[PDB]
């Protein structure tokens, strides 16, 4: 399998990082994204909300930099108008949070023939399920569906781990996330620091949970997943280096 | 279920247990102290004579901490005065040849490891890297070596690849990727690729010191093929990873 990126097409044969850069509270930010991508990082996944609309200011001019030094870059947003500014600009593909419920954004996309990510979250969120596993993947393939049948080129599926989720349903989706890459559509996790690794590892600090983060990584990758959303982008590509040589 | 026989208790291997390094070689108290805290289940003290005065009133000390401890040497003389102090595992440096070796752990009830090395002599096993079937010969070795100690009134027998002992990486992977086959053999199986070249060669990480990704990762690939012992240097960082995939693979 592959994954289209606008106007290149990575291969998925070996696992691919999206190097994470949080703008959230530069030119302090750009020798980041030089120093992720050093680092072996196959694209740049930047974030700046966790604000209003105006948000632009907070990504854009790094954006336009970042893109600068031709590796691909994810787009995190929820906002159609900073989608369309970040996609007009170079952008290779648009990470939805709120799992392309929003039509402007899958237009945009697929305006754009640019990929889109589908994270699941609750609809608006309660981590309330009656079986976790089946109704995210419900909600992956129909939202899938809906954005391809719209034109979309390719859609990414994301569980959507810690997202209206506790502890049992993010273990429940990380046992059976091969069921998830078995719909057929690229699929793309992110763990790293999240609470479950520090409940699962017992790391009071966000900071400090790279070894869980990267136990958690390998589980899923042995699972099927090829895409992983990381902050130590080194941590991994050396734990790969071993273990995509043993697997 | 299955256990490690540890001198005067079982540890139980219904998960992971992990034997924290403690090099003494060119406090120890202390230092012991924070890797039981950080969760080692057994301490590994080796400081491979002069190797008498080095280790004993070191091991003497950690002793009194109530964790089991394993010891590694060569030589007889070192061991006899390890395990009359208390010490509750022989490891082996020479892959238990040395009859020697057995008898004293058979006389003082303790387990013993068997580790894979193709000759004793450090210095001259990268010359004795030529196997014709890596793993059909290790594990070959592995269970003579394991007949040959229990029928000597050994009371139980850990095998040990011998990762980076007389082994090219092509052998170090092939081990690896049919680590199960050894866990077969229905000993309990220890392993230890810490900052090992094999680390250092897939990972492309230069400093021995730096290796506790790829280290974690292939221990982690270990305890997947069903090993449930870890000779680490990082114990806190294998303590932090298992408890990720334990939770999820189990």
């Amino acid at each position: 399998r592959t994954l289209w990126l606008r106007d290149r097409a990575l291969d998925l044969d070996r696992v691919r990082l999206l190097g994470v850069l949080n703008l959230t509270p530069p030119e302090r930010a750009l020798e980041r994204a030089r120093e992720m991508v050093a680092e072996g990082a196959d694209i740049l996944d930047l974030g700046a909300e966790s604000p209003v609309e105006e948000e632009k200011r907070r990504l854009l001019p790094v954006l336009e930099a970042v893109l600068s030094l031709g590796v691909p870059v994810s787009v995190d947003t929820r906002k159609p108008e900073v989608a369309e500014e970040a996609l007009k600009l170079g952008a290779h593909l648009l990470n939805d949070v709120t799992g392309l419920r929003d039509e402007r954004m899958v237009a945009l996309a697929a305006r754009h023939g640019v990929a889109a990510v589908v994270m699941h979250m609750p609809v608006p969120a309660h981590a309330r399920y009656r079986d976790v596993v089946a109704e995210v993947k419900a909600f992956l393939e129909a939202q899938a569906r809906r954005a391809l049948s719209a034109g979309v080129p390719q859609v990414v599926l994301d569980p959507g781990f810690g997202f209206g989720k506790l502890l049992e349903h993010n273990l429940a989706l990380l046992r059976r996330l091969d069921e998830i890459v078995a719909l057929g559509h690229p699929v793309l996790v992110g763990l790293s620091r999240k609470r479950t690794i520090g409940e699962l590892s017992g790391v009071e600090d966000p900071a400090q949970r790279v070894h869980g983060s990267v136990a958690a990584h390998l589980f899923a990758v042995m699972k099927g997943v090829r895409l992983l959303r990381v902050h130590d982008v080194r941590a991994h590509r050396e734990a790969l280096g071993v273990w995509e040589a043993l697997y």
